[PDB]
């Protein structure tokens, strides 16, 4: 006959921003046309004014309201403007009412879809970082007593019982700046090489900070119809892959914590192959023999890495590799994140021992790669990583010796400076430094640059991942590095970082 029941009162969604506080993500009143059955199905009359009015064909509208004939509620559109969802409204049909929701709107599109991820029809959490962070965006509902009659039409409006909480609002570490740069540059660099896909992470090294994180493909959150799976993927995160000659350093740290290398010391490497077993290790160059330490990044060699391995024992190397965080969780908690695999013996045999040493056989993200150079650059002490902005940053943990990091630091500037180097990552009017990475996976490749700068005085951590490029010869330094150098350049230029190469 008539029943006072309780009902909610949605609560308006916590804002997204970038560090910087631009908006990424904002809850946006939109108007919605609902509808009673029990109320319609005495002014059938109405219904083709009503349906026409909609866009609907009379007969399948006239259908779902007789086959809901003892329902209460049904929605007849969502998201329109207040001047659409009044044009039905002036019609005046019994059992028609309008309500203004809230639904999210992304205003950056596709440039940060990856990380802000998306809201459902609901307005709950389903993606990046509105699923990670949902119950703090959500806040807590409100709840209204209402008198509903026969028809389940609200007569009256008896007493809220509880108040709506809106959401907390959330700045992001992103700076929206560098993620546009970051867009635009890894965008136009798999165009320029013919490749599939790729991701670009920026990283403070002070802070711990993601400053931005992009891949390709990528979506319009706003507009997410004929989505594919594949574009949807925030891969900085959520792929691994095999990181290769871009853990070098890491065995160069080893080599020099050991009391047994300095930078000057000589490796034999021909013929540019050594055989363990089975198993051939193979320089991408074989015109060597002795090279020094510094050499042996620059040309990249594989043979010189294992014969360092094999003189200072796997052991010494996975515990830089671990500690750097390689194949570890990050506790960034984002939805679908791997956390790969750094493979670890009891004993390590000889050939294992020279893989890891180069990076073949291992597992990581692109944000573990990232925070592994962070460390490196932050004169080896690793601060955690955050996705929020840090106004606190907390202690770090010295991974690596200061000295042990300062000196690989300077390999890496001559990596990048030196004859033969690669030149196509230096970075106009500072000094940088990073490392060349081909990885094979099973004719099909994944072109690596990780580096920071200024080489001197470290500020920003990147890794530059791009899949599948269609070069036929050698990629030598000029796939992913000008990447680097480009985004490298406008990122310190926008974060005001004094040139150090005068
Ligand atoms: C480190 O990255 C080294 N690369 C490897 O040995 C890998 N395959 O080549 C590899 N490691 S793990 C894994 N799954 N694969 C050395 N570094 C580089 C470099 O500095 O870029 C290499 C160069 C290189 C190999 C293939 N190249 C072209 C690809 C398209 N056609 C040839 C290329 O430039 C290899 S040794
Ligand atoms: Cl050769
Ligand atoms: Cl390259």
């Amino acid at each position: 006959a008539r029943s006072v029941r309780h009902i909610a009162i949605p609560a308006h969604r916590g804002l997204i921003t970038d560090r910087n506080g631009e908006p990424l993500a904002v809850s946006t009143p939109v108007t919605t046309l609902w509808a009673n059955p029990k109320e319609l199905m005495t002014a059938k009359e109405r219904w083709p004014q009503l349906a026409a009015a909609l866009g609907q064909d009379t007969k399948l509208f006239a259908d779902r309201i007789e086959q809901n004939a003892e329902r209460e509620f049904i929605y007849l559109v969502r998201g329109l403007t207040p001047e659409q969802g009044e044009g039905v409204i002036a019609l005046k049909v019994p059992g028609v009412y309008s309500i203004e929701e809230f639904r999210r709107f992304y205003p950056a599109g596709e440039v940060v879809a990856h990380a802000v991820g998306f809201t459902d029809v609901d307005d709950r959490g389903r993606e990046g970082i509105e699923l990670a962070f949902d119950e703090w965006l959500a806040g807590v509902p409100g709840k209204r007593q209402v008198l509903k009659d026969r028809r389940g039409r609200v007569i009256k409006d008896v007493q809220v019982t509880k108040n709506a909480k809106p959401g907390k609002t959330l700045a992001l570490s992103i700076d929206l700046r560098l993620q546009y740069l970051a867009h635009r540059e890894l965008r136009n660099a798999l165009l320029e090489n013919g490749a599939k896909a790729g991701s670009l992470v920026i990283m403070d090294v002070k802070t711990g900070e993601i400053l931005a994180m992009t891949n390709q493909p990528t979506y319009n959150p706003n507009n997410r119809r004929n989505l594919q799976p594949a574009a949807m993927r925030n891969r900085a995160m959520i792929d691994v892959f095999e990181p290769g000659s871009t853990v070098k350093p890491f065995s160069m740290s080893a080599a020099l914590a050991s009391g047994r290398w300095k930078p000057s010391d000589i490796v034999d490497v021909y013929p540019g192959t050594l055989q363990i077993g089975r198993y051939t290790i193979r320089d991408v160059s074989r015109n060597s023999r002795q090279l020094d330490l510094t050499g042996i990044l620059i040309k990249s060699s594989n043979v010189g890495i294992s014969k360092i391995a094999f003189d200072i024992g796997a052991e010494s190397i996975y515990s830089v590799m671990q500690q750097v965080g390689l194949g570890q969780d990050t506790g960034l908690g984002f939805p679908g994140e791997r956390v790969g695999n750094l493979p670890n013996h009891r004993k390590w045999p000889k050939a294992e021992t020279a893989t890891l040493a180069y990076g073949y056989g291992l597992s990581v993200t692109a944000i573990q790669l990232a925070h592994a150079y962070a460390a490196l650059a932050n004169d080896g002490k690793s601060v955690p990583l955050s996705m929020t902005r840090v106004d606190r940053v907390p202690d770090g943990v010295q991974v690596i010796s200061p000295e042990v990091a300062s000196t690989v630091q300077g390999m890496l500037q001559q990596v990048v400076e030196a004859q033969g180097g690669v030149f196509r990552a230096q970075v106009p009017g500072y000094h940088a430094a990073g490392k060349s990475g081909t990885a094979r996976k099973v004719n099909a490749y994944r072109s690596l640059f990780a580096g920071f700068a200024p080489a001197t005085d470290p500020r920003i951590a990147m890794v530059v991942v791009i899949d599948e490029p269609s070069k036929a010869g050698y990629f030598g330094g000029l796939v992913s590095a000008p990447v680097f150098s480009k985004v490298m350049a406008g990122a310190l230029r926008l974060m005001n970082v004094p040139p150090d190469n005068l």
